[PDB]
DNA sequence: CCGACAGCGCATCAGC
DNA sequence: GCTGATGCGC
DNA sequence: GTCGG
């Protein structure tokens, strides 16, 4: 619906949920709010009272109650309070930076360092992923276009095939599903000869050879199943550059490739009904596997998967294109 | 009433 | 030095 | 903060 429907209460429950999760460190409350939020954004009427939203799940009495304040008055106390309050804001804040958590923020402002301009005074303090989430503040918080995604993907499937043709790469996340735009690259990676049961080496090729074309750009971190850092388009020569972007890649068993595309494709939504469905049928599906569950409830042995329909297969369910994935 | 609310890789800390 | 915990991101 | 065993 339009954001002038609820717009007021789904920004204040998104600010409450940010506050609960950087300066509370109270991260359930944090996804409270945030179901909450998500729930109301859905929601196709104007609400016009607490009781109205209470009938929500995930609206509760505390949420009923702020709706009152807020449709009353048109804002909440606590939340212009903490607004203002000079520690709390710079806690906040500072999580912005990738890298910089609730205990980093906290840390930072316990001593007197509250802005990014603080942050570029005090590098030593730094670790190396927050050197790079400070870098590249303003990038990281811009979306991509999906065309950009284009060129990047291409970009991905080309210098994985250059460095050995049997590798599969698949660019996952709403970018799979067609969304018009993406916050990040998600790149899931495998090759027949690894699996379950069989080279530490497979991601680290891949990651040097996105180095050497300098499309990577630095590394947030790399180990031997999954590489996170930055990626940039080249730039066209006299055009402005592209911003530099988040990417990662995760070197994935062959016998768990297509559990993987498949929970990491979503939407979180689709996922959930699928693994309920799942369970009704005697099956439980999680990141790496579909499992038989036998009639007092122990899980036997993975079961083969060859392809993301191999999954619909098991579980009776008609094939679904990642387009028509939404729930 | 009171516990669940996901789980795990990697970088780094804390303890030995 | 080695192991396990913690912070962080997803 | 909300849900539900
Ligand atoms: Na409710
Ligand atoms: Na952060
Ligand atoms: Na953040
Ligand atoms: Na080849």
């Amino acid at each position: 619906p339009q954001e002038t429907l609820n717009g007021g209460i789904t920004d204040m429950l998104t600010e409450l949920a940010n506050f609960e999760k950087n300066v509370s460190q109270a991260i359930h409350k944090y996804n409270a709010y945030r179901k909450a939020a998500s729930v109301i954004a859905k929601y196709p009427h104007k609400i016009k009272s607490g009781a109205e939203a209470k009938k929500l799940p995930g609206v509760g009495t505390k949420i009923a109650e702020k709706i009152d304040e807020f449709l009353a008055t048109g804002k909440l106390r606590k939340l212009e309070k903490i607004r203002q309050d000079d520690t709390s804001s710079s806690i906040n804040f500072l999580t912005r930076v990738s890298g910089i958590g609730p205990s980093a923020a906290r840390k930072f402002v316990d001593e007197g360092i509250k802005t990014l301009e603080d942050l570029r005074k005090n590098e030593d303090k730094l670790n190396h992923h927050q050197r790079i989430g400070l870098k590249y503040f303003g990038d990281f918080e811009k979306r991509i276009p999906r065309e950009e995604m284009l060129q990047m993907q291409d970009i991905v499937l080309n210098e994985v095939k250059k460095v050995d043709s049997e590798y599969i790469a698949t660019v996952c996340g709403s970018f799979r599903r067609g969304a018009e735009s993406s916050g990040d690259m998600d790149v899931l990676l495998t090759h027949p000869s690894f699996t379950s049961e069989s080279q530490p080496k497979l991601l680290h090729q891949v990651v040097e050879q996105l180095q050497k074309v300098h499309f990577i750009t630095d590394t947030l971190s790399k180990g031997e199943t999954k590489f996170m850092g930055v990626c940039q388009l080249p730039s066209k020569n006299d055009e402005k550059e592209y911003p530099h972007r988040r990417i990662d890649i995760a070197l994935i068993p062959k016998d768990q490739y297509y559990c993987g595309v498949l929970y990491f494709t979503g939407s979180d939504i689709f996922n959930k009904n699928m693994r309920a469905h799942a369970l009704e049928k005697g099956f439980t599906i999680n990141e790496y596997t579909i499992r038989p569950l036998g009639v007092t409830g122990v899980a036997g042995e993975p079961l083969p998967v060859d392809s993301e329909k191999d999954i619909f297969d098991y579980i009776q369910w008609k094939y679904r294109e990642p387009k028509d994935r939404s729930e």
